[PDB]
């Protein structure tokens, strides 16, 4: 198991239960190898909400193993609080399957987002894509303060709620839903979205987190679409390797370009911190450089 959940409870809570009979499943929102995802109301939970919206995680296995690593989860999952963090309220453990229940993000994933709010299928602007950017970057600032390394950084494993709101947070099905974005070597890994170092010694660092964040921007920017897209995962690894980097998105100022070329530093240490990326694109946002994509 390579969760960014399961790296930190290695390398270092009273879980909320939840009545089984307070949740009442509506939807299936998705579904993996490790279980499903579901849309249900959850009674009990929000002081003035008798019927909120809720996303519940499935897991098809209830072994001790799995039932251990799920408790785990839950105690390290119980102590991430952030705003720019996906909600958990807690667990039902009465019985198979073990329920995981997060808060419902109603405009789904950011890759989903951006590519239905993107030009080809109105657009965002450039305000809304930098606020999109420094939400994400506030998220990871929180976490490089943990010592958490994410491991997946990607918009596919950020989600969006209303009014813009953009929190990191995943319910472990991407892998399934969007096997596109992984390639197996030995385990499946997010190649287009890792440094040398992660490809070559399959070492994740808070420094590797600093350069998919800059493969973040980069989607960001083309409103979802996938890093090399033009290339086969083979081909990807050799560009990456070799040093070649992403050319500058149409819709992204020169200022945002020079941030996502401070992430993709070939050497780690030269990298920028999260911070000094948060600072400068919260910078940004506040005051959109004056842009016309339209004019290069
Ligand atoms: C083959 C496998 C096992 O490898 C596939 N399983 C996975 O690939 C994988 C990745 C993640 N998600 C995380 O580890 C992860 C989750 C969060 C977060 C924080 C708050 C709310 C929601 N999500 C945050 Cl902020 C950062 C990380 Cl890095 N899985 C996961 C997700 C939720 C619960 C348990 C596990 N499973
Ligand atoms: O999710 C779906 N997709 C397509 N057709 C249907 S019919 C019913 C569902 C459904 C209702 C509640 C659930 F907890 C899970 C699934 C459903």
């Amino acid at each position: 198991k390579g969760s960014g959940l399961q790296g930190h409870i290695i390398e270092n809570a009273c879980v909320h239960h939840i009545k089984r009979r307070d949740i009442v499943l509506k939807w299936e929102l998705g579904e993996g190898a490790f279980g499903k995802v579901f849309l249900a109301e959850c009674h009990n939970l929000l002081p003035e909400q008798d019927k909120m919206l809720v996303a519940v995680k499935a897991l098809k296995e209830a072994s001790e193993s799995a039932r251990q690593d799920f408790q785990r989860e839950a105690e390290l999952l119980t102590m991430l609080q952030h705003q720019h963090i996906v909600r958990f309220f807690g667990v039902c453990t009465e019985g198979r399957p073990l329920l995981m229940v997060f808060e419902y993000m109603r405009h789904g994933d950011l890759n989903r987002f951006l590519r239905s709010h993107g030009p080809d299928a109105g657009p965002l602007g450039l305000g809304q894509l930098l606020a999109v950017a420094s939400q994400v970057a506030a998220g990871m600032v929180y976490l490089a303060g943990l010592h958490f390394v994410h491991r997946d950084l990607a918009t596919r494993n950020c989600l969006v709620g209303q009014g813009l709101v953009v929190k990191i947070g995943d319910f472990g099905m991407s892998r399934d839903i969007y096997s596109t974005d992984y390639y197996r070597v030995g385990t499946m890994l997010p190649i287009r979205w890792m440094p040398p170092e992660s490809i070559l010694y399959r070492k994740f660092t808070t420094e590797s987190d600093v350069w998919s964040f800059g493969v973040v921007l980069w989607e960001i920017f083309t409103y979802g679409k996938q890093p090399w897209y033009q290339l086969s995962n083979t081909e990807a690894i050799d560009c990456i390797t070799q040093g070649r980097e992403l050319e500058r998105p149409r819709a992204c100022p020169p200022e945002v370009y020079a941030i996502m070329r401070g992430c993709w530093q070939r050497e780690p240490q030269q990298r920028h911190s999260i911070k000094d990326v948060h600072a400068r694109l919260q910078a940004l946002a506040q005051a959109p450089p004056v842009y016309l994509d339209v004019l290069g």
